[PDB]
Parts: C-alpha cells; sequence; structure tokens
C-alpha cells in the first residue's frame, strides 16, 4: 500500500511540449528510456522513499580488479542512490583486498568471497550463476542492481532507474542498424540472434529490476550458459550475448540510455548525452585480467 505523495510545486508538464525531441523516450511496448530531461528526481524520490526502498548493488572484484573497487565505491557514495537504503555485495576472491570506504548513513557493504576462474569470459560469464544466494536478496533488498566494477560514478544515477527489469543500451551501438549488432549469430548457441530481429543492444556491464525479475534473467542466462558449455560453443560476447537474447525474448520494463554506461576515452561526449553519469575507467585489457 501506497500513502499519497504531499504537496509539491514543480513545472507543469507540457502535453504539446515534448521533453526531448532528439531521442525516442519509450519503447514500442511503452518502456520508458531514461535520458536527462525525461523525469522529475524529486516526484521519483518521494515515490521511492514513501516505499522505503532498498537497492542491492552487486559487482565482482576478481584477481587484479580489486583494483577497480575504491573509485567505484567512492564515486558510488557520492551519485548513486543517494538518499535511499543501499546494500553494496562485493563478490571477491580476495576479501582482505577490498578497500575500506567510507559510506553514509542507511547504506552497508557485504563481502561475498568466491572462487576466481582463470579465464576473463568465465570470470565474467559465471557472474550470472553467482547472482542467481538468492534467498539473502529477496530479504534484504527490493531491487538489484547488476555492474561491472571497472568503473566510476560522475553524475546522478537514482531511483529513476528502477522498475520490474531494465536494460542499458550499449554506448557504442546505440546509433546502430540491428544487422551491425554483435549479437550470437550461430544458431547452435543459446544466445542465438537472426538478423532481422532484436529491438537494441544492451550493454552486459549495468542491468537489474526488482530480486524476483533479476534472478530471473540470472538463471536464465547461466542455464544457457551450461547448455551451450555442453555443446561445445561459447557465445561470442559472453554473457552480454545470453543477456541480449533474454532482453529481446522479455522486454525490459525501462530501458537506460548510454548516459548510464559510456566510455569517454573511446567515444568522446556527443551532443546527445547531457550527463555523463556512470563511465568506463581506462585499462589495459591483456594486462589486467592476466597474472
Ligand atoms: O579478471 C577479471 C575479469 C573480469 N572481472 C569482472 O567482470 C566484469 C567484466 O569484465 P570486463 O570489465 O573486463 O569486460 P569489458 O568491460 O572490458 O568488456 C569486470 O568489470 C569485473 O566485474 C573481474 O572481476 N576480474
Ligand atoms: O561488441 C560488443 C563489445 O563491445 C566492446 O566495446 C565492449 O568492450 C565489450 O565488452 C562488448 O560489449
Ligand atoms: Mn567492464
Amino acid at each position: 500500500f501506497m500513502v499519497s505523495l504531499p504537496r509539491m510545486v514543480y513545472p507543469q508538464p507540457k502535453v504539446l511540449t515534448p521533453c526531448r525531441k532528439d531521442v525516442l523516450v519509450v519503447t514500442p511496448w511503452l518502456a520508458p528510456i531514461v535520458w536527462e530531461g525525461t523525469f522529475n528526481i524529486d516526484i521519483l524520490n518521494e515515490q521511492f522513499r514513501l516505499q522505503n526502498t532498498t537497492i542491492g548493488l552487486t559487482v565482482f572484484a576478481i584477481k587484479k580488479y580489486v583494483a577497480f573497487l575504491k573509485l567505484f565505491l567512492e564515486t558510488a557514495e557520492k551519485h548513486f542512490m543517494v538518499g535511499h537504503r543501499v546494500h553494496y555485495y562485493v563478490f571477491t576472491d580476495q576479501p582482505a583486498a577490498v578497500p575500506r570506504v567510507t559510506l553514509g548513513t542507511g547504506r552497508q557493504l557485504s563481502v561475498l568471497e568466491v572462487r576466481a576462474y582463470k579465464r576473463w569470459q568465465d570470470v565474467s560469464m559465471r557472474r550470472m550463476e553467482m547472482i542467481s544466494c538468492e534467498r539473502r536478496f529477496l530479504s534484504e533488498v527490493d531491487y538489484l542492481v547488476c555492474v561491472d566494477v571497472d568503473m566510476e560514478f560522475r553524475d546522478h544515477v537514482g531511483v529513476e532507474i528502477l522498475t520490474p527489469l531494465f536494460g542499458t543500451l550499449h554506448p557504442g551501438f546505440y546509433g546502430s542498424s540491428r544487422e551491425a549488432f554483435t549479437y550470437e549469430r550461430r544458431p547452435q548457441s543459446q544466445a542465438y540472434i537472426p538478423k532481422d530481429e532484436g529491438d537494441f543492444y544492451y550493454m552486459g556491464a549495468f542491468f537489474g529490476g526488482s530480486v524476483q525479475e533479476v534472478q530471473r534473467l540470472t538463471r536464465a542466462c547461466h542455464q544457457a550458459m551450461m547448455v551451450d558449455q555442453a555443446n561445445g560453443i561459447e557465445a561470442v560476447w559472453h554473457d552480454e550475448s545470453h543477456l541480449n537474447k533474454y532482453l529481446l525474448r522479455h522486454k525490459p520494463t525501462k530501458v537506460l540510455s548510454p548516459e548510464y554506461l559510456w566510455d569517454q576515452q573511446l567515444l568522446g561526449w556527443p551532443a546527445v548525452l547531457r550527463k555523463l553519469r556512470f563511465t568506463a575507467v581506462p585499462k589495459n585489457h591483456q594486462a589486467v585480467r592476466n597474472p
């Protein structure tokens, strides 16, 4: 049950004036696509604080990737869900390498030790299995957000993203035709998507939803990965290929714009992005992924 919102004074929405004319702000299945200028964060904060919403954030920091945790967590403290209850779940093979970051009130961090796989591909792929400790999240949070660690927050990421199931537009493909999307194209893989199908190319680095929908997604992607393994096939882009297949067949109830997953080194700061909220930290793939 949801109580009434309080009286609030804010600018009237104008029906014959769009917030954004340059971009698509709603998908064909009537899910909002979240860009700056489409939301009044004061209305949304009130809605979600009246539900006493708790947001869980999962992040994996395996082997050398523990080096990314200090910046990831300190910038999350400045920009992620501030004002709301937040539970960070840091999955790592080195609990003593987790930095001691100072947290604001109402925010907590749990360290979950897990095994380290040798291949960076398996480390990345096995997050779906790892996420899918399930009774724990149902008791502790309302929503789960699942992100890469080699990242930093630079601007607001808040309750405008929350919904039963979201994906994020990959910053390399948001202007691309679907034939150019790097979906898995071999019919032998569970992740296969034909050239004439696909709405968007979603990023594996940022998805989330309610706990129920995230466990559905991560269980289905892990099951599909295990089928591929038994068939001796590994999808072209690993968990991201499976996430794409799942979100094609189970449409997300919001889509985040690429404000929410950007790489300023590779892609700069285009005019269509009013804010760069969550961005890649430069790294050397070969060095950081191997001993
Ligand atoms: O040795 C590794 C390789 C990957 N990861 C995790 O898997 C995510 C995805 O891999 P990565 O960021 O390397 O993929 P990219 O964004 O470079 O495609 C990382 O953010 C970490 O959360 C990790 O912890 N240790
Ligand atoms: O083509 C898809 C790939 O695009 C790259 O930019 C990215 O680093 C990979 O993680 C994968 O998303
Ligand atoms: Mn990454």
